[PDB]
């Protein structure tokens, strides 16, 4: 149960992605990310895109029906001080992208805690483009400490749940419609 493996989708919960979250140290800002595959279909890692902070992790290569991946970032080590959000782009077997954005912010006075799934047509990198979309108009969830379902079209759809916080938790289920 470490970030950048594959657990069985039943067994993902706050419990592992606070260990995950705990793991990574005494970081102002970090992420544990949990997305269970319950699509019916195999996922194929393609990229992601680190608009803020970094990661030490490979996104699990293969996630078939029925697992869940573990993941985790933080905000850059060096000199500018950043929060850690980005989007994560995985292939779905059915030749389209499974995009998942997350953003913990450094800077609070002006920031708060988003993340965002969608279902993108065909194979599509992320990118800076895709994270904008994904941020700014493709109405993103806050991390408000409540669970929030949407239909992503193409029979499938998400529940998901974000903490509110610099040390911040974001679990995501992707199930049939
Ligand atoms: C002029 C913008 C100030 C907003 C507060 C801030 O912390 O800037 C965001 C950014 C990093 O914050 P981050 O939370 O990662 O990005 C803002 C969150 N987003 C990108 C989602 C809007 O700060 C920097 O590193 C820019 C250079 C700082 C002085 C050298
Ligand atoms: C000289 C104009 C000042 C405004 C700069 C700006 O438009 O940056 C917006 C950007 C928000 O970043 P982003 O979410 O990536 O969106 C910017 C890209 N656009 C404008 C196309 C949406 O703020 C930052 O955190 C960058 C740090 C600026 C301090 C040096
Ligand atoms: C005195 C505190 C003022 C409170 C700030 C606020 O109302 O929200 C600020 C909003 C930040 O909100 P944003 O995350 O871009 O919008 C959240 C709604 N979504 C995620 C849909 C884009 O704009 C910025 O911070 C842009 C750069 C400011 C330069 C000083």
């Amino acid at each position: 149960d470490v970030a950048g493996a594959v657990i069985d989708g039943a067994g993902l919960g706050f419990d592992v992605l606070k260990t995950v979250l705990e793991a990574l140290g005494n970081v102002k800002r970090k992420i544990a990310v949990g997305i269970d595959n319950e699509s019916g279909k195999t996922w194929t890692a393609m990229n992601t895109y680190f608009r803020s902070g970094t990661s030490d992790i490979v996104l699990p290569h293969k996630v078939a029906h029925g697992k869940a991946l573990l993941y985790n970032g933080q905000k850059n080590r060096g000199p500018v001080a950043t929060g850690v959000v980005g989007v994560i782009a995985y292939s779905m077997s059915d030749g389209n992208t499974l995009a998942v954005l997350f953003s913990v912010p450094y800077d609070y006075n002006w920031y708060s805690n988003w993340w965002n799934v969608r279902v993108y047509k065909g194979q599509k990198r992320a990118d800076q483009r895709m994270y904008e979309e994904l941020y700014y108009h493709r109405s993103p969830f806050r991390g408000d400490n409540g669970w929030h379902s949407r239909g992503l079209g193409y029979g499938l759809k998400s529940r998901g749940f974000m903490n509110s916080s610099g040390h911040a938790i974001l679990e995501i289920h992707v199930t049939k419609a």
